[PDB]
């Protein structure tokens, strides 16, 4: 039902430690990146803000992330979810402090929102206090900054991003353009933690507008 | 049934005003693109013919338009269809303008046919004229060229599209190399018009005979 | 259930006699390639490996190969399956010579194998005792080296890759990045034939281990929170 948090799942997680130098290559890792924490779960977007927080609470960088095609819903398999995410960090327990902060984060109430009755639109509009080094990086905004994280279907999206644009002083800093993997669409803003606070709002009023009147 | 018509549907329309300054930026628009329209449906070649048709009948632009991964039947959410588009225009009268003339095509009689007894193989041959702005640049050829636009799952267009362009004068293009998006393939191929609809219904009998005999290859 | 060979299906094949000059322009084809031979299924590594089979049987070089989005369970259409592989060759009478191999490959035994008890997580361990021209040149190795192929879901690849590579003396030839079209991962791995079976193993026991235990980090180390 509409104004429902959609609880996102983790599906699998597993550690690699004393990665290959044959995976470690094709991964592109650094030197110092001798574990590796891997984690699938049924909602991309709040596994990419769960990373991020990961690399504020523990010595690890996301060196891998990316969604499946068409979405948690049509996965072929158990723990494919649609997203895999890799921490790198200098030892198992760094790898395993930033898993964990992972999941708290996942588990943390935050999440996708439902926009009608049946949950058939759904929305992101995650204020994000202060970045960590995955989120900035992926932005190209200065790590430790606010920022909006937008996700709606696509033509919800693009509407209540000019919504979010108009409604406070934010830059849009990527742009998600739809189709994502997932087929949704949506953005990074930044501006300060007010603007970015204004930007979620009118972004969430907005997807709600168009689930209630699609047509018109 | 084999020869039915499959229906495209409208999912969702709106229209941007005054289109912000930073959206602006992304969408790499231009300063004389003050007003968006957007639309999505469940039928994406259909909908890139209605939006191409739609710069014919009004002062607009496809600044955008994309398919949706795995199709219309696997879409996650109520609005996604299987493709999204946005024309740009000076106005919200102007865009309107567009996006009236993009409905009345989709629900212009055109579409997908079905090639067997369930519906499970379709295919597009639709022969467009003289394009408009977008499938013309798409194309790569002049505006008001006409093309036969060919869409079928990839095997089933792999083969027609050979047989389309030995029916006919024709050349190819864009080739929609499987798979797309929506797991389809095909072409845009050019020509007169009398010979973009020869390839059209030489495309069409090829997709229904792989449909007939889909594993006949002696 | 463990450890049941999933089967794959050819869903369709077709051979053009006398291909286009328009097609074999956009498709990039040389001036010996006269005729192509297509076919789709509903298992793209299986398919891929029959390919590279048919270029050890006949005078065909594999021109395309591409897999679906979202997976055979996904197709909207009867006879898209997962994957459109096209052979060229010279004449209708090769391509039809290494379709049959194709063919015969894929209903062989070979297959995809079930880690759990309704066939919800599987994963591909194949070892090619000789490459083709096919998987030779995906490999950037020479033809009839041997290759691990080795495919699972995300997570699982990514797990049993790396022990894969710690279990026999093999090099990653070819890496597919999660996801692939149909939402799996995987690589290419090259050694000696008994590097390549010891690497299929040690692949096939991580997979399976992921499988049964996938959330066994939340007691270990999630505990408190
Ligand atoms: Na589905």
């Amino acid at each position: 039902m509409k104004n429902d948090l959609i609880r996102p799942n983790v599906l699998s997680v597993k550690i690699i430690s004393n990665v290959s130098p044959e995976m470690a290559k094709k991964l592109e890792l650094e030197p110092h990146h001798k574990s590796l924490g891997l984690i699938t779960a049924d909602c991309d977007d709040v596994t990419y803000t769960a990373l991020d927080e990961a690399t504020k609470a523990a010595e690890v960088d996301v060196v891998y992330a990316r969604s499946m095609y068409a979405g948690a819903g049509n996965a072929s398999t158990k723990l494919a979810g649609e997203v895999i995410g890799i921490l790198a960090g200098p030892s198992p327990a760094e790898v395993r402090s930033g898993l964990n902060a992972t999941l708290d984060f996942i588990d943390s109430g935050v999440g996708f929102v439902s926009a009608n009755e049946d949950d058939s639109i759904c929305y992101y509009a995650q204020c994000v206090s202060r970045t960590g080094s995955y989120l900035s990086k992926t932005a190209g905004i200065r790590e430790g900054e606010a920022l909006a994280y937008l996700v709606a279907p696509p033509l919800e999206a693009m509407y209540a991003l000019d919504a979010a644009l108009k409604a406070a002083d934010v830059e849009m800093c990527e742009f998600f353009a739809p189709p994502t993997e997932t087929n949704f669409a949506g953005a990074l803003l930044t501006g300060s933690q007010s603007a970015c606070k204004a930007a979620c709002d009118a972004f969430a009023e907005a997807v709600q507008s168009v689930a209630s009147n699609p047509l018109g």
